[PDB]
C-alpha cells in the first residue's frame, strides 16, 4: 500500500454491487437456483435466456496458457531511483529521483497451469515498469543465464522439458538426451540442479535481466549492461526432498505466499543493480560478451547501484492483471537498446506474437497492458476493439491533417527523394557483425569461450562442500529414469564441467539405481 | 497385438520420416540449430523463414484446456456383448454378440493441466463407443450420483472448487460455503469426502452413467436405466495423506499407471451392467428417479449383465487424439434417450457448445471425433474445413436433388400443409409433465425426497466403522481453513447426514485447528 | 472432363456422393430438416432438440475473416510445362527440362472486401502455387510488373488508404489520392493502374508478374537475378472506365464467373513463362536500383527468355475449402529459388503467414490445398485443430538419439556448438554489397536514373499510343472527382512531374467534370 500502482490496478473494476443479479444486457435474473421446464417434470425450454447466457460463458473462460511458464502469479508495486546514472542512459524511468509504477509475474517455465511452483526448474521474474515514455518491460528470470544463444534452439529446448507426443509424459531420457545433445546447455544446467533449482519463496531469489542490453545517455553514447535484481529477504532454498512434499501439501505455495507477504504488510524488496560494460570493451573481454550462456564476472563488472523496487500492491483481479498481463522484451523505451544476443532479439519477435493468439489482436487495450500515456497509432479494428481514435482521424501516414508520423519523419510525405535516417540507435547500437554476408554463423569466438568453463568455475570456485555435494545428489535423482543409452553420454557431460563432480554424480546415481 | 480401435487411431498419422526435416511447405530445412544473421555478429535478418515458422507455430500450440476435467488421459479398446438385452433396446452397439471400437477419457475435475491426478476429486469416466450408427458417448464419472440437480447451479459449483477471483487460490471456506447453502450437495459430498475420493488410478474404479437414460426397443417402448461400469481390477484406493504424498512424487501418477498397464498387456476390464426400471415404475418410487442426487437403490433394481469393454491400445498420439477428443453425452444414437434429469438436458447444450470454441467449428472432423459411417450434413463451410462435401451437392434442403434430408421427411419439401411427425421419442418417450406451463419448479416430490436420507443411509448402512472414522478425518482435513462464519455451517450440514459422523467430524476438526 | 496433374490435389479432402437421409455430426440418423421439437404443438421449443442447435450452430460459424487485402478473388488448378532448358541458371526442381507440375492460382482484387466487384479499377493479384517434388513454390504475384511502394512500413498506410474511412465505413477519394501524393513513390503503379488495364475484362486476359526481383541460383550455386513474366496467350483485352463500372453493377462476380464457364467450356486459359536474367555483376551497374520494386528492368535491356508455360485446366471441387482456404505465401520458396534486398519483399516473407496463421489457423498448411505432394518433416506440433500427427512416439526435439534427423547443414547428433559455422545462407539468397555495417534507416543505393517518375514518364512518352495516353488522362480525372480543393493542386503536380501534357490534360477533364 498505498501505492503508485493504484491507478493501473484500479482500471477496469466495476463498483461493488448488491442487491439481484442481472444478465449481461442488464435485466433483473429470476433465478441463479432453477432453471425453467414445461411442467415441473417438463423438459428444459430453449428460451431460459440466462441459464444459456450463464452456462455459454462459463464454457469460455478458458484461455490458452502461456508456453512456456504458464503457472505464475504476481503482484504490482513502485520502483525508485536512488542513485544518478543519467551519465549512462536517458531512460526517463532511471533518472534521478523517478519513481515508476510496476507490475511483476513470478513462474516456473516447463509445467502447465495447475502444475506445483515447487518443481524442480528455472522461475521467471519478469518486471513492467509503466514510464513517461512506454511501458519498459524487463523480462527477465532467476538465474544470469540460460540453456541456449540461439532462438533457432529454444522450441527443442522447451519440447524436451514439457511432454513426449505419444503419452503426454514428461520423460527424464528426453530431458538429458537433449541437454548432452547440445551442451551449451552446462552452465545454465549446473545452475538448476544446484539449491537454486528449488527456491522457497518468490521472495526468496534474485532476479536478472540475463542478457546484455544497451544504456544509451543523451549524447546518444551507448554503454552495455546486465541487470541484477537482489532480493533483499535473500535466497533460500529447499532440498530437493523437501521441494516434492510441498509440490504434494501446496501446489500453490509461492503464490499463495507472495499473496500473504504483501496482505501482511510484510512487502518484499529487490534492490536494482546494473553491471556497465564500456561500449569498446566488448571485443576484448574474456568471454563473448552478448553470449547468454557466458555471464560477466562481478569482479571484471562489479554491480552498480540503481535503486530498489517494492512490491506492495496484490491484484484486484487474478485473470484480468495477471493471466492476462502480456510482459514482452520487446517492450522497450528511449534510452534502452537490444544487443547481438541471438536469444534476446528472437524474443523480440516471439512474445507478442504469442500474445496476438493467447489474449488476441487488441491485447494492448486491455487495463493491465496499456501504459500510462495515451497510445498514438495508425492500428485500427481488429477482434473486441474497445478503444477507438477520436472521430474521424487519418488511417494513414502521410496525410493531410495532424496525427502525425514518426519522429525522423516530417509528417507530411512518404520520405522518398533518397531520405536517409542514419543509425538506428532506437534498436540498438550494433557492434562491428563480422562480416558482410547473410550467414549461419559461430559467434565470434573469445579466449575462454567454451561450454564448461563456467558452470566449472561454479563448482571449483564458488560452491562450499554441501553445495557440491548436494548438487551432485539432484544431479543423479533427477538421472533417474533415463535410458541404457543416456547414461555413458550425461556420465561423459558431467565430467566437462569438472571431473569430480562427474565422478561424484557417477557414483551416486549408480548408488540409487538398481 | 491388434484393436478393434486400430482403424480409429491410425487415422491421420504420418509415416515415418528421416532424413532432413522439411519446412511446412515441404522445402528442405538447413538448420534447427542455428539462425542467419547479417554477418557472425550482426543482426539476426527478418528472412530466416523456417526461424519464424519455428518460433510461430511453437507459440500455437496450447489450446483452451477444459472447463472442468481439464486434467486427464486415455486409451482406445473394445466392447463386447455377451448377454441379450434386445428386448430392451435397439441400439445397435448393444445388440447381441456386437463389438465395437471405443475410445475412453478419464480425469478430475478441479484441477487445471498439469495438477495432480491424485488430488481429492471426482474422476471423469467418459466412454465414446464408434457404432454402425454414429458415435455413442456415455460421459459418466467413478460416482453413481452428482452434486446438483439443476443445471442452473453448476457453474456456481466449478467456480467454487476452482480458484478466489482476488488471487488465484483453491480455498476451503468457499467450497463449504458453496456446499453447506447447497445441500443437495449432501450426497456426492459424502462420497467424495470417503475412500473413493481418492482412488489410487483410473483401472480401480468403477464408472457410472450417473444419470438415468432411456432405453427404447424396436417396438418403441421405453423403459428407464442405469449404467454402470464394474471394475474387474477393483476398488483400490488411498488414504488422504497417501495421495497428497503421490501427488507430489507423480502428478501425472493415474496417467502414467495407465499408459504402463496397457504397454505391458495388463489390459484393464469393465463389466458394462445396467439397472433397469419399468417406465410405468417412476411415479410410484419411493424417490424422483430423474433427481441426479438420487441413486436407485440396487435392491429394488439389481445390476443386469450386458457385456464387458477392455482398453487394449493406448493413443497414437496424446494431444491429437485425447486432449482434441470431444466427449458429449448428445452423441446419442437410435435406441438410446434422455430423460427430465435437468443436469442432463444442460449437459446436452453444453458440451459441443465449448468444443466449437475449445476446438473450433469443425471439431467433428478431427480423426478422433468422425464416426466410422459417413456425415451426411447441410452443415459447410467455417474455420479449418478440411471435409467437405462431393462436388456440386446441394447446400440447402428440400432440393430437387438426391442429397436427402430427414427420416421423417420426404426430401422433396418442407412439410408445409400441417405436417406433423408426433412424439419425439429419439429424445425420449417423456413422461408426465405435471404441468402444462412454463414454470420454475421444484422436481416432484416422491415420498422419501431430501437432501440428507441417502448419504444418511451411506454412512449408517453401508461403511464399515473404518470407512466411517476415515470418512471423519478426510473431511476435518478439507475443512481446515474455513472461517468461524462457515464453521457451525459445515456442522449443520453432517450433522444432518448423521449426528454421530457431525460429532465426530467436529471433534477432530477442533483437535486440528490451531 | 478427362483429367489434369492436379487431380491428386483437388479430390483431397472430399467425400463420396451421399443420399438418403441426413446424419447429426455424430453420425446418427436426423429425424427432420424441416420442424423442430416443442413441449406440445403450441409449447415452447426444448431445449433439447440436439439437431436443431447443431445446425444453427455451425451455421454460426461458417464465416471467417476475409484476406486483408485481396478479399474478392477465385481461382482454379492446371499444370505447369517446361519447354526450354533453364538448368544453367537453376537448379529448381520444377523448372528442370520436361518437368510437369500441378499448380493452383488465385486471382483477385485489392482494396474491396468479399461481396464486392471484379471490375472495380484495381490491381489483380495472380497468385500460382507449383506442388513441386521439393516443396510448394508459391510465385504470388500480380498483373503488373511494378508497385505502389519500396519499403513494406508503407504498406498498411496505402491499403487503409484505399479501403474505408474510420468514421462512417465509406471509401474516399479525398483520402486515395493525399496519401498517393504524399507518397510520390506510387507514381509509376498509379500511372499503370489508372491505364487500361486498371480495368481488364477477364482473369484470362492479363498478364502476369513477380514483380519483385528474384533469384535463381544453379547446381553449381551461382546465382543470377530474375523477374517472373506470365504472358497470356488470351491477349491483353480491357474495358473503358464506363463499362468496366457498368460491369461492376450487371455481375459483380463477371471474372470469377468467366473463369468458371471457360474451364467448364473446355476453353483452357494459357500462359507462356518467361523470365529476365540479370548477371549478379550487373546489378550495381544497371541505370535503375535493381532491387527497387517501383523500377521495371527494361526489356530492351533484359529481354524476355522463355521457359514453358501453364495451362488452368481445372475448376476447385469446392469454393470456399480449397479457394477461400488456400494460404498462398511468398515465402513458400524452394532450393533453386531465392529473395533479394527488396524490402516489400523481405516484409511479404513474414507477413503473409502471419496473417493465415489467424485468418485460417495454426494449422492450415495441413489442409488439403496447403499440403505439397511429399511428406512433411518437421518437429512443429499441436496447435488448434491438428488433424495430422506423426508417427507414434517420434522425438518432438532436434537433436536426439533416434532418426527423425535435423537440418540438411546438420549433423543430425548435436547442437553445432563448438563454434560451428556453415557460411553463406545462399537458401534466403546469394547477397550483394549491402553498402554499410551498421543497423540503419536509409534510402535505397540510387543510381543513375532513379527517381519516382521517370519511368511512368516514359511509359507515357515511348509506349503508350494516343488512345491509351487519352484514355489514362480521362480515367485520372473520373478517379479524382470526391477530392478536396487542398487535395487538387497536389493531384496537378503529381501528374505534372510524371509528364507536362499528360498533367494539363488531366486538369483540363478534371475541371470539365467538376463543372
Ligand atoms: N557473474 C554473474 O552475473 C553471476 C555468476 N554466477 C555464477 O558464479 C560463477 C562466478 O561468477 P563471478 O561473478 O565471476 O564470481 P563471484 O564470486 O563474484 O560471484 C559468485 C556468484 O555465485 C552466486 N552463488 C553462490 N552460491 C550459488 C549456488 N549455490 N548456485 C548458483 N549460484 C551461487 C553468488 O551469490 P551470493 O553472492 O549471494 O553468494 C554470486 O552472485 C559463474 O561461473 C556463474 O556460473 C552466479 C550468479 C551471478
Ligand atoms: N445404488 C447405487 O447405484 C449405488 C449406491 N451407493 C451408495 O450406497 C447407498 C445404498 O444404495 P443401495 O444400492 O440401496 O445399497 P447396496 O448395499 O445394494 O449398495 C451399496 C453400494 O455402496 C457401495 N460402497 C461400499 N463402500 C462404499 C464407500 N466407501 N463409498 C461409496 N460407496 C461404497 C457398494 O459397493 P461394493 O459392492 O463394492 O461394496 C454398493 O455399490 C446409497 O445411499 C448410495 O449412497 C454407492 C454406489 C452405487
Ligand atoms: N519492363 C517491364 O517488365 C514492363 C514495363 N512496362 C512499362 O513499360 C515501360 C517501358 O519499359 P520497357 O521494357 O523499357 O519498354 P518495352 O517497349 O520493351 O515494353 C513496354 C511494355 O509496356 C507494355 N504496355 C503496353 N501498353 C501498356 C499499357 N496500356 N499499360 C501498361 N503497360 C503497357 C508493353 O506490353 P506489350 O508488348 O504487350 O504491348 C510492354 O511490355 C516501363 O516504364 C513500364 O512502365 C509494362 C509492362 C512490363
Ligand atoms: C529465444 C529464446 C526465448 C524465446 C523464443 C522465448 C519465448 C517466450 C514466449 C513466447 C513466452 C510467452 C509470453 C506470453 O505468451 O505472454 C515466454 C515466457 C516467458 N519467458 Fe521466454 N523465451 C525465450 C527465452 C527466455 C529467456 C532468456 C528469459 C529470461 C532472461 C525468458 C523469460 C521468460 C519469462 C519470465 C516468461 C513469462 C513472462 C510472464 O510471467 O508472463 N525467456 N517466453
Ligand atoms: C449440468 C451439469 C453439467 C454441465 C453443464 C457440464 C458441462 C461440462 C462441459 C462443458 C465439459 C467440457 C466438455 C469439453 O469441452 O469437451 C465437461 C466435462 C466433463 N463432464 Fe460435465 N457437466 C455437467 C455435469 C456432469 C455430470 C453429471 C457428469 C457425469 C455423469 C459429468 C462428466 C463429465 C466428464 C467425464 C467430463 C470430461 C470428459 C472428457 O474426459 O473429455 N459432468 N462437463
Ligand atoms: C510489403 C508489401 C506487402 C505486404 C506486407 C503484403 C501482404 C499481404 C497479405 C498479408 C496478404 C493476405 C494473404 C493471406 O491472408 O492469404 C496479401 C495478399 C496478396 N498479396 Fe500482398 N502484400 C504486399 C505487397 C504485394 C505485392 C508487391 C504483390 C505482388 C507482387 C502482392 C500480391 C498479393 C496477392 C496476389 C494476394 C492474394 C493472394 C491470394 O490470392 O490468396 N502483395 N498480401
Ligand atoms: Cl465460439
Ligand atoms: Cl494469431
Amino acid at each position: 500500500e498505498k501505492s503508485a500502482a493504484d491507478q493501473i490496478v484500479d482500471r477496469g473494476m466495476r463498483p461493488k454491487l448488491s442487491g439481484n443479479t442481472t444478465r449481461h444486457n442488464g435485466a433483473p435474473v429470476p433465478s441463479e437456483n432453477i432453471s425453467a421446464t414445461a411442467g415441473p417434470q417438463g423438459p428444459n425450454v430453449l428460451n431460459d435466456i440466462h441459464l444459456i447466457e450463464k452456462l455459454a460463458h462459463f464454457n469460455r473462460e478458458n484461455v490458452p496458457e502461456r508456453i512456456p511458464h504458464a503457472k505464475g502469479h504476481g503482484a504490482f508495486g513502485e520502483l525508485h531511483i536512488t542513485e544518478d546514472v543519467s551519465e549512462y542512459t536517458k531512460a526517463d524511468l532511471f533518472q534521478p529521483g523517478k519513481v515508476t509504477p510496476l507490475a511483476v509475474r513470478f513462474s516456473t517455465v516447463a509445467g502447465e497451469q495447475g502444475s506445483p511452483d515447487t518443481w524442480r526448474d528455472v522461475h521467471g521474474f519478469a518486471l513492467r515498469f509503466y514510464t513517461e515514455e512506454g511501458n519498459y518491460d524487463i523480462v527477465g528470470n532467476n538465474t544470469p543465464t540460460f540453456f541456449l544463444r540461439d532462438g533457432m534452439k529454444f522450441p527443442d529446448f522447451i519440447h524436451s522439458q514439457k511432454r513426449l507426443n505419444k503419452n503426454g509424459l514428461r520423460d527424464a531420457d528426453m530431458q538429458w538426451d537433449f541437454w548432452t545433445r547440445a551442451p551449451e546447455s552446462a552452465h545454465q544446467v549446473t545452475y538448476l540442479m544446484g539449491d537454486r533449482g528449488t527456491p522457497k519463496t518468490s521472495r526468496h531469489q534474485d532476479g536478472f535481466g540475463s542478457h546484455t542490453f544497451q544504456w544509451i545517455n543523451a549524447e546518444g553514447k551507448p554503454v552495455w549492461v546486465k541487470y541484477h535484481f537482489k532480493t533483499r529477504q535473500g535466497w533460500d532454498c529447499f532440498t530437493d526432498a523437501e521441494a516434492a512434499k510441498v509440490a504434494g501439501e501446496n501446489a500453490d505455495y509461492q503464490r499463495e505466499d507472495l499473496y500473504n507477504a504483501i496482505e501482511n504488510g510484510d512487502f518484499p524488496i529487490w534492490d536494482v543493480k546494473v553491471q556497465i560494460m564500456p561500449f569498446e570493451d566488448a571485443e576484448n573481454y574474456r568471454w563473448n560478451p552478448f553470449d547468454l550462456t557466458k555471464t560477466w564476472s562481478q569482479k571484471d563488472y562489479p554491480l552498480i547501484p540503481v535503486g530498489y523496487f517494492i512490491l506492495n500492491r496484490n491484484p484486484r483481479n487474478f485473470f484480468a492483471q495477471i493471466e492476462q498481463i502480456a510482459l514482452d522484451p520487446g517492450n522497450i523505451v528511449p534510452g534502452v537498446g537490444l544487443s547481438p544476443d541471438r536469444m534476446l532479439q528472437a524474443r523480440i519477435f516471439a512474445y507478442a506474437d504469442q500474445q496476438r493468439y493467447r489474449i488476441g489482436a487488441n491485447y494492448r487495450d486491455l487495463p493491465v497492458n496499456r501504459p500510462i500515456n495515451e497510445v498514438n497509432t495508425y492500428s485500427r479494428e481488429g477482434s473486441m476493439q474497445y478503444i477507438f481514435d477520436a472521430e474521424g482521424e487519418p488511417s494513414y501516414s502521410p496525410n493531410r491533417y495532424d496525427k502525425g508520423a514518426g519522429y525522423l519523419d516530417n509528417g507530411t510525405d512518404s520520405s522518398s527523394n533518397h531520405t536517409s535516417y542514419g543509425q538506428a540507435d532506437d534498436i540498438y547500437v550494433n557492434p562491428d557483425p563480422h562480416g558482410t554476408d547473410l550467414v549461419r554463423a559461430a559467434y565470434v569466438k573469445h579466449q575462454d569461450d567454451d561450454d564448461f568453463i563456467q558452470p566449472g568455475i561454479l563448482y571449483r570456485e564458488v560452491l562450499d562442500e554441501g553445495e557440491k555435494e548436494r548438487l551432485a545428489d539432484n544431479i543423479s535423482n533427477a538421472m533417474q529414469g533415463i535410458s541404457e543409452a543416456t547414461e555413458p553420454r550425461v556420465y561423459d557431460y558431467w565430467n566437462n564441467v569438472d571431473e569430480n563432480l562427474g565422478a561424484r554424480v557417477k557414483e551416486l546415481y549408480l548408488q540409487k539405481k538398481a
